């Protein structure tokens, strides 16, 4: 549904950090259902979120968030003991706020935007081991009136991989011509990257959408990103270009050649993609 | 000419891909007149552009564009047989659109901006060979009312080179104090860069120009870029700083040291340049 | 106060380039009081600045500035002999200008912004030696109406160091909850970086501050930077998150692991910091 809503609710949520069978580490809302990337958390400006977090691993782990109003006790770092011991359980709290005028007359930003969460404790004091292994996930904070998508996809460039997948695999995403597709794009690790989508483009601002003819933001289909960068956008699938198997990839030449490639499969109403072999 | 116009007309155009005597590969509007970078293509929002493309090389080649409304048949990739056989000829179509309100009440962006075209098939499935050899070129799409420059210069950071030129060989550009100079800045290859100009600055938005006093865009003279990034801007030559041999270079220290340097030569009305 | 008063006044200043005892090279306002980074230079749009520069070193050195209206005679490059001989003295001139309509009806940008000065001559004709040794410093140009901070801190990512300091040695900065803190963020050298601040966020525009509700600039807490990049922002210390030892670091994993970390120490009114022992 378009736009909405007001926002300002208290939200409760359970979350777990698990070591997976393949040696990777992931977050999940349920035990045995962890994923890389971790599950999407979407809230509205003003919402308070209480996360009952449980470390089911044999090493210390934490939950650390970007952009959201988290107190030092919910920082998720080793230094101030806001990380979690093996088998332990801690309640992290993320608050959010609406924009508005301060007493001094200046404008307070508001927490709306495309954010992410990750471990800060596994491997090193900066979560190098955790992030490498897959302990990361997307967070979206919505402002009142923000356009809502048909579906949201998370693309994370972690080191030389997309979503910790083996080279030249996925992820591939499906859509029908006209679908409002939202992309959350996060980067992690050592390397700078350049995200690129074939046949689609977005505004380089907060939402990825231009508000009106007054917005001077650059319209792009290619964007440089570094570790811990997060941005997002919405596109109309196949808008002005029609159905097809539209590539997305890192445009760093050796990166794309070594398998940092996926497909945005845009289908006709009848379900066919020209000219693609399933 | 300053400002405008509307669009869009239907444009027809011929383009060729050639192996050069250097060993490099270039695009051109005519056989024997290929260049690195390839020729500039400038259109207005709304224009439809039909390119009669001919691959004169012994390997498969393609034409792939950023930003413009090109259908999957004009994607220029091997994956869906959109590339071209040796000796072959294919018609690529690029469409452009004005911004406007969608039926749902949201705002559709529009094609206007600084874009680029390149090969997607030579060397690898991603045109690593073609791009390295020089198969790249600039594309400008104008919005109705966009300020038009006196001249347009294309600077491409390809790997450790500028426009595939040997270290410490420019290119250099000339202008007179007061000339409205447009720069199209494209990056290709493996490495990140920082584009920098002495004595000049621009807005970090679509046009490179601030619309008015309400535009909050950062005014910059230094910008980080990665492979396939493209941006552009207009500057008034020598504005507030006067004539001179103004350096432009990548600011990555070893890059500038190893030859990623050129000169923006701004002359007095009499033709002289202070210093130099 | 609160806001910038508008220039332009003619300002005179003395500056020295010294080789320090430890082997580093620094700028200073007084002979013997050189620092890395060099001293902050803050002016208002319209101001003219005359810098009486003296090279006290045994090699050639220069003063080169970003963003400000400097003539070719004040470029500070070997090319046009605007660098300074050992023991020599040269008067550099930096001018600034307000935005306005040109004769042709277009809008001229104006000098306002976060800028930097550095050497262009030591080591190579691009100042690679000087910059590595520490010859760099911040420059701020204010526009009329610009919100003034309580304090300004300079964070320079020079190669694998912050402000040429040894790994894991800060620098740390102190503030009290509610203080308007300004950060000037400059990058130099060979490497790309990602600047990140725990518990704080800013707008990705000229001032780092949103003008009003109409500003579409992305609100971020993480930003990719390359050599010679400069940006700045203002934050309300501990806003929405309270006091604490808030971490700042380059988010490139090996960089933070190898010492590119510091602390933004936000104190309670009573001077205590939760979960932090001194
Ligand atoms: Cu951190
Ligand atoms: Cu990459
Ligand atoms: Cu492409
Ligand atoms: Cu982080
Ligand atoms: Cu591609
Ligand atoms: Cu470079
Ligand atoms: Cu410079
Ligand atoms: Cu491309
Ligand atoms: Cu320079
Ligand atoms: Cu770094
Ligand atoms: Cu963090
Ligand atoms: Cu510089
Ligand atoms: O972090
Ligand atoms: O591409
Ligand atoms: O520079």
């Amino acid at each position: 549904a378009r736009t909405a809503p007001a926002g300002g609710e208290v939200r409760h949520l359970k979350m777990y950090a698990e070591k997976l069978a393949d040696g990777q580490m992931g977050y999940g809302f349920e035990k045995g259902k962890a994923s890389v990337p971790g599950p999407l958390i979407e809230v509205n400006e003003g919402d308070t979120l209480h996360i009952e977090f449980t470390n089911t691993m044999d090493v210390r782990a934490s939950l650390h968030v970007h952009g959201l109003d988290a107190e030092i006790s919910s920082d998720g770092t080793a230094m101030n003991k806001s990380d979690v011991e093996p088998g332990g359980t801690r309640t992290y709290t993320w608050r959010t706020h609406k924009p508005g005028r301060r007493d001094d007359g200046t404008w307070r930003p508001g927490s709306a935007g495309y954010w992410h969460y990750h471990d800060h404790v596994v491997g090193t004091e900066h979560g190098t081991g955790g992030i490498r292994n897959g302990l990361y996930g997307p967070v979206i904070v919505r402002r009142k009136g923000d356009v809502l998508p048909d579906a949201t996809h998370t693309i994370v460039f972690n080191d030389m991989t997309i979503n910790n997948r083996k080279p030249h695999t996925g992820p591939d995403f499906e859509a029908t011509v006209g679908d409002r597709v939202e992309i959350v794009m996060i980067t992690h690790g050592e390397y700078y990257h350049t995200f690129h989508m074939h046949g689609h483009r977005w505004a380089d601002n907060r939402t990825g959408i231009l508000t009106g003819p007054d917005d001077p933001s650059r319209v792009i289909d290619n964007k440089i990103t570094g570790p811990a960068d997060s941005f997002g956008f919405q596109i109309i699938a196949g808008e002005g270009v029609g159905a097809g198997a539209w590539m997305y990839h890192c445009h760093v030449q050796s990166h794309s050649d070594m398998g940092m490639v996926g497909l945005f499969l845009v289908k006709k109403p009848d379900g066919t993609i020209p000219g693609y072999e399933p």
